[PDB]
């Protein structure tokens, strides 16, 4: 297990088909050696005529692979040649503009131009480094496979073939890449950094990338520590709940308060697994989300954060069950928990994942002001997640109402004991249901405005608009049934029609457009698409089935929450179906990102394009 | 941080002095660059005269280092040349003997030989590999330091100096090592493995060694998980003990039963830190203990075992406090705990560290039959550890006596209920105190017999014999005072004299012989020895002080045990001082192994010699 794993781990995914096929050659050689077509006694033709036809096919395949590698390298080299000239031309103009001006507003745009140029040069350097690594890996693969050939068949043809063709091949000989690498860093050192090579090389240097670097031991230790503490606290919580809770005490406000924290911690834990799967399968989420290719979080850090927050959630709930303090009222523990969560998110000090938190804060500001910002992939993705995390918004609204009105502060234990805050009487609940759908609807309309293409942005707008009709008719039915009016039946039929319409119209879009399945050119992969990234095929069928089932369950949860069913039945339904929506989104993320990535392949794009701004 | 750390981490402990001094050159260069002796009004001559005297000293130092490297390489090459001829001569004879014999007991006097030859060849291969790595690292160091020189002073002298001298140097040019490596594996493949190259290369191949390999993530995760569970269980145990234990209930048998398990877990946990320190500081415990240089436990596995056993200890004690089952008697939990520990040690299946457990089982068999086996370092070391772990033997003996007579089986919860047992009256306490001292005394006598050297083996024999006198006089005093006799005072004076004699005679041996401090050639390191491995010097003084204090405490614990002091006072005294003896041994291990290792340096030893067994 030396080079097959190494080659599999060190390949740039977008060019996966352009590398040498090490596994194919090995298999061919093994099969041939295994099936030695020997003959009775000794036959010259049997043992030497077979070893005069396999080698020719082997060398024909080798020539084909070498030609493919040469063509790809030449094309990428030409592209780099053109890009360097473009960047050089762009860099001349800023200098030309300033010096003349010298011998506020323009200053800030000039600073922005400097930053944009410094980012574009870094991306160019990264592309050059990737091409160099491509050359090195391909040569190593040829050498090792030819040595294995000469070992297996006990002949010296491969050693001479390597010298005759591979060492003469242009991709091995051409030396323009090193000159480009030297020129780029010289220009960055002189023109931008004012002669300081150390700062420029700190910016330009590339560490190991992809799935080729393990996280530090002190992170794995902390992940395990937090997981163990969380497990033991859960066991103790269940035992205390079974053996200490009274029959008369009402637990429903407590459940409605802690549901949101449970959902958040679960969400983070599942997102960690999503990141692990994306990293392992070869899906480049760093390029899609436009993160820094040299500094970004792994799955260990997300596991670390989820466990740390779970410990605090468990401690707060456990202190609410018991009473470790004889003077502090029992209704300040959820307040402390959520205040600490908020302060952890918005900590201004440069500690505890400050870059990640600031990136997320900027993203959240961009999402909640939808019409006035250009829409990227991250904004779409985050608004989709918020579409499934609306039970948290309901829990927050209910907590605010309960603490404002229905809570008796006079009682020593008033956190656990009417009905005003858990119904849609004033209509706030209907609005808080429709906020995230409204954000996605506005984003789709803005995208149509920018692109000026009717399909498929207006179709998304309608898909998100159906929720408004469904919720409106549910609310009308519920408010007419309780007051005893004669129009209950018409609203019932309208609600069921719009329920089925919404469920079908979201499910079809999920299966056909978001995931890109059921393609005409499926071929052997029945009901799937032509190219698939994840290894097993049972994953796709299981995902289709669970999505079909869980799309019907999700719509009923939203309809039921607005005083539809009897309060007792409704509470048990919402609590159980809430985690299943987060599970459905967790499953959806895999294939949405895979379908997005498969577009990058076939265009062979490995680095994000940066467009420097022009002051003049 | 590229090459200084790399060179520090890949150096061979025994030959550390023989490598290039990268840190010295860097410091010299930096100092010179920093204090540039410029003049006022830019004097050209003055500065060019400074840059005509530093370089000459630099190149003189370079020549000295190159000569040292050349001499060391030549000497090691000659040694390898001689060793190969010796092994080849030994290998001819076995073959010569068998073939003639051919054309049970006889099989035994033949089977072991083959194994010994296969081990000797592996050690020879390892030595050759180490020499090759030495060459590579030294050349890389020269190249990088000369490049840094040419960078700092902005001159091209270093580039030409590297070509003129280093590339011509014999240690770089000589190619006999590769021929030796090829010949060794060819001989192993043909003569011993009967032409199967794969099996021979599996035996001969060397993975990364020393402190250059990281433990797998699934081991660190388990270490952290067990540590977290252990912490939470300890907190719960303390809370339950504070809030549930009754005043009338007697806890002393329970403490005396669980003390031994606590001590064992603490010993394993501290042993892990000892291993970590030995690995980091450069002390080669693998060569001293004669373990396999390619497969051996790290500190993570010891942490892993200690945490797993601590979880079971906590669960058993917690179940003893509570009653989670209403039919199982409360006195079977310690039985289950210790039975599981014993079964884990002696599991015959090839699972859960089978090689380590079998090695330890063979070692324990060798220790407990002292006179009939040759004494190595591992036997001495393990008997010393057992000398400090005698409270466990007392706990086992007391548990055996308590269950047999004192416990009342009929009662539902008789585990924690008068005092017929646990008395230094039977005499089954003085003997169990003196068993480990007896084992070490016998080992020292056997050593003297084998080596035929009076010093220092008979001195150790006397040092371990003093314990017999101290314990005997303590027992005589205690048995005469309780029955009211007139000879109490003479035994009191004898006991105090032998107490002070034993304490002084063990402390002096610890400080002067085991650790090798207070040496005549201390020089700058006052009260220490000339060469020291661990970085800080405060460690040695703190260790001396704590050893002086804790040697006086240890002697009183052994004397107090045999019915001297009032039972209530004695119990609190033996529980507090038991962990401190394990801490004292934990501190002692560091410097004992360091003093043993410093002998290997100066002889330049590695790859321990295997004496092949001759069938003859
Ligand atoms: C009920 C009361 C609750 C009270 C509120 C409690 C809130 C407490 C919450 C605390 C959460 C703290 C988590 C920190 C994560 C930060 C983002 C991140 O990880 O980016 C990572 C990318 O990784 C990915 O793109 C995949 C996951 C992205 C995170 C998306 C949001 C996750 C949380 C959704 C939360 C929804 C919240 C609203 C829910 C309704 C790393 O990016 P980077 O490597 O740093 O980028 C490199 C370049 N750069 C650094 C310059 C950018
Ligand atoms: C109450 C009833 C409880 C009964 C006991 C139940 C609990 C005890 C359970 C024990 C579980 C096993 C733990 C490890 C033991 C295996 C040996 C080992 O670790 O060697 C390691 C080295 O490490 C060292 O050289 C330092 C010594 C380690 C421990 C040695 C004895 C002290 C621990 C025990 C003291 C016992 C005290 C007994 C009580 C006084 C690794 O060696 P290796 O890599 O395998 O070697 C490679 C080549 N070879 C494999 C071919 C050799
Ligand atoms: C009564 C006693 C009960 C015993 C129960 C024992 C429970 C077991 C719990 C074990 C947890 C102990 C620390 C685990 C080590 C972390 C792993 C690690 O990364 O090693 C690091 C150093 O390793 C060290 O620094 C060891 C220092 C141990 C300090 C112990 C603190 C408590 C006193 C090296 O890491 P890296 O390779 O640089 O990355
Ligand atoms: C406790 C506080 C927990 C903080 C949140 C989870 C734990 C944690 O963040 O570890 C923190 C230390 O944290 C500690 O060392 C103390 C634990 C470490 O987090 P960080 O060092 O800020 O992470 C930097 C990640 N980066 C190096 C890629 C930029
Ligand atoms: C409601 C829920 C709240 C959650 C809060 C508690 C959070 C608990 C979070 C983490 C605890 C569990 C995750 C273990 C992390 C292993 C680390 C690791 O070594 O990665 C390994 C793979 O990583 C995986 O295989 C991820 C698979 C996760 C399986 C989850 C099992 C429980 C369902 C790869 O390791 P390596 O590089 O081969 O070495
Ligand atoms: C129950 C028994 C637990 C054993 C002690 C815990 C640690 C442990 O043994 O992990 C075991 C798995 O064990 C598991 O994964 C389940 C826990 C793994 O231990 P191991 O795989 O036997 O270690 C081999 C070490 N060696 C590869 C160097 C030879
Ligand atoms: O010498 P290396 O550079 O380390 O090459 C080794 C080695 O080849 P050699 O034996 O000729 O030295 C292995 O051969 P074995 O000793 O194990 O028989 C070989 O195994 P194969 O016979 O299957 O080629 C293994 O290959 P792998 O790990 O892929 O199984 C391969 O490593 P490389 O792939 O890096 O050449
Ligand atoms: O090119 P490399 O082989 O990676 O050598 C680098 C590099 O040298 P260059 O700049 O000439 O490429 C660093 O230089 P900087 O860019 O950071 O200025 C240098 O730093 P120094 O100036 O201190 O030599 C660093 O050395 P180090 O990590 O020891 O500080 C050194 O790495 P190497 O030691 O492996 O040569
Ligand atoms: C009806 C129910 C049982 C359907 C269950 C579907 C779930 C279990 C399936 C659907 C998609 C699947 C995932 C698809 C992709 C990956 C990435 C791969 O590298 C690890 C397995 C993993 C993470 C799969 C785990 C199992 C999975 C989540
Ligand atoms: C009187 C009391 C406080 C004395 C305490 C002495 C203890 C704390 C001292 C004496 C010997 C010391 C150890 C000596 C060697 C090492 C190896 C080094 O790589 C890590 C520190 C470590 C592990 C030291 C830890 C602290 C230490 C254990």
């Amino acid at each position: 297990m030396k080079f097959a794993e190494h080659l599999s781990a060190h390949i740039t995914p977008e060019w996966r088909k352009q590398y040498i096929q090490y596994e194919a050659f090995k298999d061919m050689l093994y099969s041939a050696q295994d099936q030695a077509p020997s003959v009775e006694v000794t036959d010259e033709d049997t043992v030497k005529r077979y070893f005069a036809k396999f080698e020719e096919k082997f060398f024909q395949t080798c020539e084909k692979e070498l030609a493919k590698i040469n063509t790809f390298y030449s094309e990428k080299l030409a592209e780099a040649q053109r890009r360097f000239a473009t960047l050089q031309n762009e860099l001349q103009s800023s200098l030309d503009a300033q010096k003349e001006s010298t011998g506020s507003h323009e200053e800030r745009v000039q600073h922005r131009n400097i930053k944009d140029l410094k980012l574009a040069f870094s991306e160019f350097y990264l592309s050059l480094i990737l091409l160099q690594n491509y050359q090195n890996l391909n040569f190593t693969g040829f050498r090792k496979i030819l040595k294995k050939h000469d070992k297996i068949l006990e002949t010296s043809r491969g050693a001479d073939w390597r010298v005759a063709h591979v060492e003469v091949a242009p991709f091995y000989t051409c030396k323009k890449i090193n000159q480009l690498i030297s020129e780029t860093e010289a220009v960055v050192t002189n023109e931008l950094e004012d002669g300081d090579r150390q700062k420029a090389m700190k910016r330009l240097r590339v560490p190991p990338l992809g799935a080729a670097q393990p996280a530090p031991a002190w992170t794995t230790f902390r992940v395990g520590l937090f997981c163990g503490i969380f497990i033991v606290l859960n066991i103790t919580l269940v035992l205390a709940a079974v053996f200490k809770l009274e029959t008369d005490r009402s637990i429903w406000p407590l459940i409605r308060i802690y549901r949101g924290g449970f959902l958040l911690i679960e969400f983070l834990f599942l997102l960690g697994i999503n990141t692990y799967g994306w990293r392992q399968a070869g899906v480049n989420h760093v390029l899609i989300f436009e993160l820094n290719p040299r500094s970004n979080l792994s799955h260990q850090h997300l596991f670390e954060i989820a466990g740390f927050l779970g410990i605090l959630w468990c401690l707060s709930l456990l202190a609410c069950f018991f009473a470790p303090i004889s003077v502090i009222p029992t209704y300040v523990y959820p307040l402390a928990l959520y205040g600490f969560m908020v302060f952890f998110l918005i900590n201004p000090t440069k500690t505890f994942y400050y870059k990640s938190r600031f990136w997320l804060l900027k993203l959240l500001f961009r999402v909640f002001t939808a019409p006035f910002h250009k829409v990227g992939f991250a904004d779409f993705w985050l608004a989709d997640q918020l579409n499934s995390l609306s039970v948290i918004l309901m829990d927050l609204e209910y907590m605010i109402c309960f603490y404002s009105l229905e809570l008796k502060w006079d009682e020593s234990k008033g956190l656990l004991p009417s009905g005003i805050c858990h119904k849609y009487t004033y209509g706030v609940r209907a609005i808080v249901q429709c906020i995230p759908a409204w954000l996605r609807f506005i984003q789709c309309l803005r995208r149509y405005r920018d692109t000026k293409r009717a399909f498929p942005h207006l179709v998304n707008a309608g898909k998100y608009s159906t929720t408004f009709f469904m919720v409106t008719f549910a609310a009308l039915y519920s408010t007419h049934k309780e007051r005893g009016h004669s129009d209950t039946m018409v609203f019932f039929y309208l609600w069921i029609v719009f329920y089925i319409i919404s469920s079908c119209y979201t499910l079809i879009w999920d299966l056909k457009m978001d995931w890109g399945l059921f393609d005409k050119n499926a071929g052997e992969n029945t009901f799937l698409r032509e190219e698939i990234v994840y290894p097993q095929k049972a994953y796709y069928y299981c995902a289709i089935i669970e999505d079909v089932i869980l799309r019907f369950a999700w719509t009923i949860q939203i309809s039921i929450t607005s005083t539809t069913l009897l309060p007792h039945s409704g509470d048990i339904i919402a609590t159980v179906f809430a985690p299943l929506e987060v599970f459905r989104r967790f499953v959806w993320n895999f294939f949405r990102l895979e379908n997005e990535h498969l577009n990058n392949c076939g265009e062979f794009r490995a680095v994000r394009d940066i467009s420097v701004a022009p002051l003049n």
